[PDB]
RNA sequence: AAACUUUCAACAACGGAUCUCUUGGUUCUCGCAUCGAUGAAGAACGCAGCGAAAUGCGAUACGUAAUGUGAAUUGCAGAAUUCCGUGAAUCAUCGAAUCUUUGAACGCACAUUGCGCCCCUUGGUAUUCCAGGGGGCAUGCCUGUUUGAGCGUCAUU
């Protein structure tokens, strides 16, 4: 089990209502892997050029 | 030493690089089907108060009518407009018009702005003729229509 989140009101007030952390804030932080991804799909939305 | 030649610097010249811009181009994607014998695409001759191209237009000639907008156009000159409205405007829209000479080009022609024919015709008595206005007369082929022709075939006391 993890350390548990407090959800906050529209007033930036603290309710007493609790989350667990998603387990996904538990992934291999990879700097490496998200340059490589990104160069390449950061090319996708993309058009053609040509003279 | 000056001049002269050369080098550097300053200020002028010459040239249009660099920077920045951009009513342009190129490429990709999306949608739609829309030229012409009712005479197109194209060529020519013209047309605005003052015009080169461009753009627009055809003797109704950078337009006419219609509809909307609502008060300009403006390079210059000059007109306007009752501006509480049938109405300014090189405005927008665009359905009605005109639409020169040509061009598939279409009366006959060759490269003749000639050579004509018929219909309708207002004028110069127009019965003679003369002039003006307006629409037609190409080829092939289809559906007809019509005057025919054909010992092409048959009928016929």
């Amino acid at each position: 089990s993890r350390p548990q989140v407090t959800v906050h009101s529209l007033t930036g007030e603290a309710t007493a209502n609790a989350l667990p952390l998603p387990a996904v804030f538990s992934a291999p932080i990879r700097p490496d892997i998200v340059h490589t991804v990104f160069t390449s799909v950061n090319k996708n939305k993309r058009q053609a050029y040509a003279v």
